[PDB]
């Protein structure tokens, strides 16, 4: 999918997590976010289209998604333990990273 679509998936599923009634619902949303993060990691964002594919900026962009997956995996572990509120709280740690990448590269 394109980068915009993967971003919509990330945004929509974070809202699902916030409104969830159980940890399995959180897990289902996080699973979709994990895939969207890894698919977005394959894209070249418009603001970096003129940079080398091997540039420090492109590696920083790609590594931002690895860190999003770090947080998603943290939250998934908690969700799979049935810990709904803790999994929701772990997912909120994503937000600073959504905004930090946007500040650089959106
Ligand atoms: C870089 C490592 C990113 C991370 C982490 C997140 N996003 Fe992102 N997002 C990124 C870029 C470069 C762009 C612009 C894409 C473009 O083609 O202009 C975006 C955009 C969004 C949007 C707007 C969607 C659109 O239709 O353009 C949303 C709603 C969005 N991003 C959400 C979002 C969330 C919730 C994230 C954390 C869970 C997140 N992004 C991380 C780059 C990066
Ligand atoms: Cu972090």
């Amino acid at each position: 999918a394109d980068l915009e679509d993967n971003m919509e998936t990330l945004n929509d599923n974070l809202k699902v997590i916030e409104k969830a009634d159980n940890a399995a619902q959180v897990k289902d949303a996080l699973t979709k976010m994990r895939a969207a993060a890894l698919d977005a990691q394959k894209a070249t964002p418009p603001k970096l289209e003129d940079k080398s594919p091997d540039s420090p900026e492109m590696w920083d962009f790609r590594h931002g998604f690895d860190h999003l997956v770090y947080h998603i995996d943290d939250a998934l572990k908690l969700a799979n333990e049935g810990k709904v509120k803790e999994a929701q709280a772990a997912a909120e740690q994503l937000k600073c990273h959504c905004n930090a990448c946007h500040q650089k590269y959106r």
